[PDB]
């Protein structure tokens, strides 16, 4: 019973310190009006430390995790959707870039940011559109941080794609239902030396909307079933 | 020269009879006014034979094909974004679902449809999508038709989702650049006794764009590389 899917979903929710909320229901700090005054004001572009916070939906987290896990020891890659509410960036959704490989990365500086921006460009202005609030890739066993290419890529993002964030994730290990290894990062412009590194880490929190729940259930189901197919991890 | 990706993409386009265009031009019979006219009219359910036509963006096609091929012998499932132009259904884009592909299906009638409808409902309610014109899956080596769970699924889809199409793809015998094996299908209410099965095939055409050129190229590239990884057929 505690070995079943639901008790596992609950354990995993607990280890990750989630919240049950309304998308607001305290999630948003700011009311719609003052959300828009900030959106229009663009308090970043001036303060480089402006964004101190990142909040990720259970849904977007789970899909990312499953993506990173399915990809194995290959580094996988994807984008993320969401809204900026003040200094807090909110990721409502995530998904997988159709093109997996490191040649879009290692072979040139801007290659990855260009694929990213062209995909986005196409994925709005035509069907279903978006607002893309960042990108994510996996560091399967070397942990969560930014490589030189992560950093150059994220800098191009924070020039052209702003607001944008880079999410790194390391699916390996972590028990069965247990703390995700994740990080969310922003770069600094080419000059910046706020001298008390070219990037910094936001503070990540997890939450789940009330309409996430059935999807969350099917998804977590598949995820847990595939957990059971490789095991002696849960002993 | 012709053993490179560029000329192979040429051969593929030619072999699929892709016609070039830009956006609103020459793919559409109509402009938004009338499209909205009949869009309110709901000519379908008048005529069960209403839509005779399906046109697929080359990006949707290549993406579905890459997904289908990567899937191997697993039956793969994804969604399609498009719009109704007259009796023509137009597919702008596709993308992968987190496929169970089986247990999302065989263990109950409405489960597949339920999952897709929850995915779509989710995406839409954040303001995204609105564009889903249908769904696609693959029959890897058994060819293009509807299996009767496909038929139940799609009958539901047409009840609730209604302007929805069911696409089936068979990702075999690539022969480098070749004709895709694909079909597009609509079902009948089963409150029907057709003029003379429980479904019918549309007439599929493929089409290309201007701005897509880089994106396609990118996709095509990966695709080509993947075929170079196993070839006794490139002799
Ligand atoms: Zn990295
Ligand atoms: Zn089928």
């Amino acid at each position: 019973a505690a070995s079943g899917s639901g008790m596992a979903q609950k354990t995993w929710e607990l280890a990750n310190n989630m919240q049950e909320a309304q998308s607001i229901d305290e999630i948003y700090k700011y009311d719609k009006k003052q959300q828009q005054e900030i959106l229009a004001a663009k308090p970043w572009t001036k303060d480089h430390h402006y964004f101190k916070y990142c909040k990720i939906s259970a849904l977007a987290l789970l899909k990312m995790v499953m993506h990173a896990r399915s990809g194995g020891n290959l580094e996988v890659m994807g984008l993320m959707l969401g809204k900026v509410d003040g200094e807090t960036m909110i990721i409502m959704d995530s998904f997988a870039l159709p093109v997996e490989g490191t040649e879009t990365r290692v072979n040139a500086q801007a290659a990855a940011y260009e694929y990213m921006a062209a995909y986005i460009e196409n994925a709005k202005q035509v069907g279903r559109l978006e607002n893309a609030i960042g990108w994510y890739h996996s560091h399967p066993g070397y942990g969560c941080w930014l490589s030189g290419i992560d950093v150059s890529t994220q800098m191009l993002n924070q020039q052209f794609q702003e607001p944008f964030v880079a999410v790194v994730i390391d699916p390996t290990r972590t028990i069965s239902a247990g703390k995700v290894n994740l990080g969310a990062f922003r770069t600094y412009p080419k000059g910046y030396k706020p001298p008390d590194k070219q990037y910094y880490a936001l503070e990540v929190s997890y939450f789940k909307s009330s309409l996430d729940r059935k999807l969350l259930e099917l998804l977590w189901n598949k995820y847990w079933v595939n957990t059971l197919s490789s095991s002696s991890l849960l002993t």
